[PDB]
């Protein structure tokens, strides 16, 4: 059976039912502290800094995997730090420290790009960096991932990490994150509406389409555990781009579109990010791979949200 | 007013008479879960890990500093992890968010070569570097430095640490950690014991002794705002050696004792950890200097150590 937390969000909307296709209805249980629809899929109310609560489910559910989604982020963590260290650091070690205590075969945590900070490199960084976040979202998420790998070295539970970069997708809305002008402008562009975006024009950042970010999770989950080395913090990403390169691609398309600049706090968060990624060793140490270019996730893009409007 | 976290330690137990000097006894507030002699310095129970005390001792004595000391040691700390991780992680937390909440104006809180781990370069390592820790330990430190790190660009608080290496005194025994053979094999010089050492022969590691500590950390805590731009982090040191080195420098002085090497967990901690740092930063900054090169810290630690231990009476 696999548990999954924080099951409504960005990601969690489309795992769940990526899993039951993959591993069987039966075997997926949601969980988040907001209820969404999962499609007939199992779903129970989870506060993750309820140790309590982790414990019992765990038992109840007789739970062998879990992907812990749950979590504050860059933005929202800004704005309510106490908040994102609540859910994030007490969360995952209220998770770690569940799964340990019970056969938890394996525990996947989607780390961030956030992790990183001003002195980390900006182009092609290597998973062994520099990680000095500057967010409380960040410190959180590097916090996990030594957690994750300690629990692992000194315990022997088989936790998983890897790191996301801005994930763009189309079934859940977005949730004004800091790489979310990625989603929302593909919004305003098929109403021939003029965006205001709220990250510099040439704020690139490291990037990938939803279908790749859900295989690459799967992938480092069904990887054979004598197999990592890194095993928690590979870099993931597909492209990077700016803005205003997004902006001109979606415009090729559709030509109407307009766009404004008006930076905010997520800008300051942006740009102490690096702009891409060396994804080799999760291509090596588990095959990682992309099947969505640039041009494929714009035209997929266009083509979900104008026929779902 | 100063209020002294984790004060019964090695380095509490020095540095709460070593702020009292400077700044007066009835300006400084010594502070732990467990309390010994303050030589007539105010203790007071505080539990780091319930903010509703520090909350309450932060209230009371209008703490104007904090120099956050409580904590698990590298060695205690794998021996209970949930231990280490409570008092270090959600401590640290308490402290960061009653300063904030409070009008503390200093934070100082000691961190460690802990923070590195098997993929920091073992040579002279500076302080932006990468920082993947294998003990809970190390992972609660960096978090520590991290934190605090945002505490100053978040809210404005000043928030500052460095990174010690070892510590070598003689005014307190340390128990909880892996560097502490370089403190008890001069127990076993001055008796002429054989020494059983828990680290490799060749297991360098860097260090410091106890008086260049308390400056240290005192000079960080004095140091202008303007020159503070790494903030958190600051490596330092004094000097690197194996026990094989320190064992044969002592033997310069006391010939006829002898050691042994049978090597326990600790030894794979220290693994972990590099040989030697780069404390070129801390100078720049903020004026990081040293007094006790490697031969006036043994020779200084024969003469206390003899003293305490009857070898030659006290006067
Ligand atoms: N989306 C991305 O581009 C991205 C990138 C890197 C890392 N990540 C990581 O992936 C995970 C989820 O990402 P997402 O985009 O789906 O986020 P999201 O904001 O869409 O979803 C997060 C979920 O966490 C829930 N939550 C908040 N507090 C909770 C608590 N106490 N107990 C249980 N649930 C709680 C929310 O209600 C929400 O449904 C996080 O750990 C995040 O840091 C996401
Ligand atoms: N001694 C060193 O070589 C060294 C090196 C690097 C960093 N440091 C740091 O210096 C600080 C203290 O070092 P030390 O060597 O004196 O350690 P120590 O083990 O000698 O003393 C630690 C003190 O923490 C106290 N303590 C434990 N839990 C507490 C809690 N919940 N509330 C209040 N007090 C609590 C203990 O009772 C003890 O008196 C720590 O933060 C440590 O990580 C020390
Ligand atoms: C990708 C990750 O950093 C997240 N989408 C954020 O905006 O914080
Ligand atoms: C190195 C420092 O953290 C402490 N002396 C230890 O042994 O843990």
């Amino acid at each position: 059976m696999i548990l999954v937390t924080g099951s409504s969000g960005q990601i969690g909307t489309e795992l769940v039912p990526y899993l039951a296709e993959k591993y069987g209805k039966k075997n997926v249980i949601a969980s988040d502290i907001v209820q969404r629809d999962t499609g007939g899929i199992k779903f129970i109310t989870l506060d993750v800094s309820n140790r309590d609560e982790i414990d019992r489910a765990v038992e109840k559910y007789s739970i062998d995997a879990i992907f812990h989604l749950a979590g504050i982020l860059s933005a929202k963590g800004e704005k309510d730090p106490a908040l994102a260290y609540k859910v994030n650091m007490n969360g995952t070690y209220n998770i770690l420290e569940a799964a340990k205590q019970h056969r938890v075969e394996k525990v996947v945590i989607p780390s961030t790009i956030g992790v990183f900070g001003p002195e980390t490199p900006k182009n092609k960084v290597p998973s062994i960096t520099i990680t000095r976040p500057r967010t409380m979202f960040g410190v959180t998420k590097i916090a996990a991932e030594l957690l994750g790998q300690y629990y692992y070295e000194k315990f022997g539970l088989d936790v998983r990490s890897l790191r996301y970069p801005g994930i763009i997708s189309y079934k859940a809305e977005p949730t004004a994150g800091t790489t979310d002008y990625a989603v929302e402008i593909f919004y305003y562009a098929v109403k021939r509406e003029k965006y205001k975006c709220y990250l510099a024009p040439n704020r690139a950042l490291p990037m990938m389409y939803m279908p790749d970010a859900l295989k690459a999770l799967v992938d480092l989950y069904e990887a054979d555990r004598d197999k990592l080395v890194l095993r928690n913090g590979y870099n993931v990403t597909a492209y990077t781009f700016t803005p205003s390169e997004l902006y001109s691609k979606i415009k090729e398309r559709i030509p109407e579109f307009e766009i404004e600049y008006k930076e905010d706090f997520r800008d300051k968060i942006a740009a102490t990010w690096p702009e891409s990624l060396d994804s080799s060793e999760a291509s090596n140490e588990w095959g990682f791979s992309i099947e969505y270019d640039l041009d494929r996730t714009i035209d997929d893009m266009i083509d979900h949200i104008s026929e779902k409007l």
